[PDB]
């Protein structure tokens, strides 16, 4: 994350770093929703690791679980549809996040977290940094990006004018902002950009609210 600052430990209990460089949210305690993009495809898989519970990963109190399997999104062959989920061997004591299933809250400010860079080219990070970006019509991201852009999938945020995004590492986490229970719930998966925090060039997120049947539906088979 480019432009924020650092997350407090219990701010966003639901976030966990995954072992190949991306975030993911809790969707169920033994269950995280990340981007598509950060696997292989469906299969018992026991490679991956989920670390949750700490916003510094050097803490004693991280708990780190083992994946048993993964499930990419049907369908997903790197053209949109950027979803995945990844059921624990053990669950991560943590609140989970609520999904979006309407497109009621494609809208307003969100906010964003993660352990990936905080400058384009830089290195991970040890703690979490969390920072807030503003919706992006698909239009005005259509004009940043033309025929890339899969507008029913894919929703914008950053600044026309760059210095707050997303970044290298990012990947995977959720974009959320509060719903009107007071409750965060998930928009969108850091899904891809162009370098991080450039004039012009916003952050693209899976658009949760399109996928939220399908991935309700692989979670319960999951
Ligand atoms: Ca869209």
């Amino acid at each position: 994350v480019v432009g924020g600052t650092r997350a407090a430990q219990g701010e966003f209990p639901f976030m966990v770093r995954l072992s190949m460089g991306c975030g993911g949210a809790l969707y169920a305690q033994d269950i995280v929703l990340t981007a598509a993009h950060c696997v292989s495809g469906s299969g018992n898989n026991t490679s991956i690791t989920a670390t949750g519970g700490v916003v510094d990963l050097q803490s004693s109190s991280a708990v780190k679980v083992r994946s048993t399997k993964v499930l990419q999104a049907p369908g997903y062959n790197g053209t949109g549809k950027d979803w995945a989920l990844i059921k624990l061997a053990q669950p991560i004591n943590q609140p989970t996040l609520k999904i979006a299933t309407t497109t009621a809250y494609n809208q307003g400010t969100f906010t964003v977290a993660g352990w990936g860079a905080n400058r384009e080219g830089g290195s991970q990070q040890r703690y979490l940094l969390k920072a807030n970006v503003p919706f992006v019509s698909d239009a005005a991201c259509r004009s940043a990006y033309g025929n890339e852009l899969v507008a029913n999938e894919e929703i914008c945020a950053g600044y026309d004018t760059g210095g707050v995004d997303t970044c290298q590492g990012d990947s995977g986490g959720p974009m959320f902002r509060k719903d009107n229970a007071d409750e965060w719930i998930q928009v969108g998966i850091v899904s891809w950009g162009e370098g991080c925090a450039r004039k012009g060039k916003y952050g693209v997120y899976t658009e949760v609210s399109t996928f939220a049947s399908a991935i309700a539906s692989a979670a319960r088979t999951l």
